[PDB]
């Protein structure tokens, strides 16, 4: 089953700085800022579309990973589209979740435009708990980096 959500939020950080921290320096900063995430390793490609990253994390003493695949990336338009799937750490009811993110200038800061598509196994509805967990983690990473950028 396919479940789509669209959201907008704002940041006081201007788009080039926010894009650089979250997308270009994200693989270095995320493990430093999020206790559970141990590493983000490129397993295929060189940072362009098709690049696959292995994200390893620890929870309740156990180690697992998921795969992050770049669908599109363009620095000039602050565009970053990526898919989370597979590995040993992914939500059981999900085949994949695809993200389309875009920043634009707003009021000295950034407007953030997101489109999120959950692909559930078979014809399963998206449980509230799975929506909530993917959203909290997505927000957590983005907002940990944003706070870091504000501190510097
Ligand atoms: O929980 S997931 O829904 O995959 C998830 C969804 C959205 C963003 C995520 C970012 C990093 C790690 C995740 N999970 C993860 C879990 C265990 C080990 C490694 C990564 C993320
Ligand atoms: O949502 S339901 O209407 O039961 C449902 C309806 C139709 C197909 C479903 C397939 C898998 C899991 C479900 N439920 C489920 C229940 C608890 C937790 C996670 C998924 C499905
Ligand atoms: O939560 S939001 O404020 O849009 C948000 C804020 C900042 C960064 C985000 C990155 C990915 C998805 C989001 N939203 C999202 C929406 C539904 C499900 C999962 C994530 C992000
Ligand atoms: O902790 S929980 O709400 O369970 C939580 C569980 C899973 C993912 C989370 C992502 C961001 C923030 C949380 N809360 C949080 C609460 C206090 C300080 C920092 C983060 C998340
Ligand atoms: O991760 S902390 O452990 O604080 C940390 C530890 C050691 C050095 C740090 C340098 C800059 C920012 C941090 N964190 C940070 C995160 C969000 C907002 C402001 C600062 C640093």
């Amino acid at each position: 089953g396919v479940h789509t959500f669209e959201e907008e939020s704002t940041s006081p950080v201007p788009p080039a700085k926010l894009f650089k921290a979250t997308v270009v320096d994200g693989d270095e900063l995320t493990p430093k800022l999020i206790p559970a995430i141990q590493s983000i390793e490129i397993v295929e490609g060189n940072g362009g579309p098709g690049t696959v990253k292995k994200v390893t994390a620890v929870e309740d003493g156990k180690t697992s990973y998921v795969l992050h695949k770049i669908d599109a990336i363009d620095e000039a338009t602050y565009t970053y589209d990526y898919t989370i799937s597979g590995g040993t750490g992914f939500q059981e009811i999900l085949e994949k979740v695809s993200f389309k993110t875009k920043l634009e200038a707003a009021d000295g800061g950034s407007k953030i435009k997101v489109s999120v598509t959950f692909h559930t196994k078979g014809d399963a509805p998206l449980p509230d708990e799975v929506h909530q967990d993917v959203k909290q983690k997505s927000q957590g990473i983005f907002k940990a980096i944003e706070g870091y950028v504000l501190s510097n």
